[PDB]
């Protein structure tokens, strides 16, 4: 049945359930991506949080000995794809996968043995086609991550990468470029293609990424831009999606694509216009 969260607390929910800008409420279906795991491979999450209502759960740390979120990305992005006030899969569950250390940097093998072990808990949990992976890190091409990110697919995860922030076409970056992932650009409130984000063929689509308020460590919140922010909100929209309609990961990435409004203004050349909608039709 319909769930509606008025006055929602960033313009990128309420954004993502509406055929216009300017919404002021977050529509959805009340499955809200219950049953579905999403790992979020990033800083670490604080799972204390009270956004996450005991629905978060520490997976493994790669980086260092600390398991908290000593940087704040991780759990913002965490909130943003299932956080109960700033999250669009309010009933899904949450793994954190820390392969960042607490000033955003890490080895590309310390990330590549993250998606392994996530990779692993998927199969464990029986959740083969039902899981979903959030990675809104990058950086310079790599064989090796994008090979890793393929695989990640291959075994039934559905993997949502941020195309990265260099305002430049993102097949020079990984796994942004790697083949069967989920690339995500960021738009405005505006509807516009913010400024900083990579472009080009490999985008898969739009979601909202300039403003974007969630939880931050500690029991506050944080408003912050990125691609970082855009990639989450389809981590959710897939958990969504595959709870609601039964949708699997492999033809996750092609339904929110067909669901998808053809709505940016000023998309660059060659680079689509498709921007992120739940499908709710409210
Ligand atoms: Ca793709």
């Amino acid at each position: 049945a319909n769930v509606v969260q008025r006055n929602s607390p960033s313009w990128g929910l309420s954004r993502i359930s509406s055929k216009k800008s300017g919404a002021t409420d977050y529509v959805y279906d009340s499955t809200a991506g219950e049953g579905i795991v999403i790992y979020g491979v990033d800083t670490g999450i604080d799972i204390g949080h009270a956004d996450f209502g005991g629905r978060a759960e520490w997976g493994t740390n790669t980086a260092d000995n600390d398991d908290t979120d000593g940087n704040g990305h991780g759990t913002h992005t965490a909130s943003t794809a299932a956080g109960s006030k700033f999250g669009v899969a309010k009933k899904a569950s949450v793994v954190a996968v820390k392969v960042l250390g607490a000033d955003g940097s890490g080895t590309n093998s310390q990330v590549i043995a993250g998606m392994d072990w996530a990779v692993k808990d998927s199969k464990s949990r029986g959740a083969t086609g039902k899981s979903v992976m959030n990675m809104s890190l990058g950086g310079a091409y790599s064989r090796a991550m994008n090979d890793a990110a393929a695989n990640v697919v291959r075994s039934g995860v559905f993997l949502s990468v941020a195309a990265g922030n260099e305002a430049q076409d993102a097949s020079n970056s990984s796994p942004a470029s790697a083949p069967n992932v989920c690339t995500i650009a960021a738009s405005t409130n505006s509807d516009g293609s913010a400024s900083f984000t990579n472009f080009g063929s490999v985008v898969d689509l739009y979601a909202p990424g300039k403003d974007i308020t969630a939880a931050y460590p500690g029991g506050g919140s944080k408003t912050l831009s990125g691609t970082s922010m855009a990639a989450p909100h389809v981590a959710g929209a897939a958990a969504y999606l595959m709870a609601l309609e039964g949708t699997t990961t492999s033809s996750a990435c092609a339904r929110i694509v067909q669901d998808a409004i053809t709505k940016i203004s000023g998309a660059p050349k060659g680079t689509t216009t498709k921007l992120l909608y739940n499908g709710i039709n409210g």
